């Protein structure tokens, strides 16, 4: 009788990646150096590298975020962007029409 498994995930930077600004970058994707391209999942309209993607979202606006009041409650949520047109009658904004 016996019994055991085996596997462990592990993954680093892409040094190429790490060092690549250029949306548009076309540099053959080598397994350790550089990866292949993706465009944005939320068609941000930005081309970064698969594994930047993670870190992209982070800044990406389209990104789902929280209401930037979400501090307050505010159990809405939309793009980093898309922010504001929820804020203009947000609850958790304390702003009203006041004018001149
Ligand atoms: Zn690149
Ligand atoms: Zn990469
Ligand atoms: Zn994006
Ligand atoms: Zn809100």
């Amino acid at each position: 009788g016996s019994s055991g498994s085996s596997g462990m995930e592990e993954e680093l930077q892409h040094s190429h990646c790490v060092n690549c600004v250029s949306r548009r970058c076309m540099t053959r994707p080598e397994p350790g150096i550089s990866c292949d391209l993706i465009g944005c999942p939320l068609v941000c309209g930005a081309v970064f590298h698969s594994c930047k993607a993670d870190e992209h979202r982070l800044l990406c606006p389209f990104e789902r975020v929280p209401c930037l009041n979400s501090d307050f409650g505010c159990p809405f949520t939309m793009a980093r962007n898309k922010v504001a047109e929820h804020l203009e009658m947000c609850p958790a904004s304390v702003s009203g029409p006041s004018s001149g």
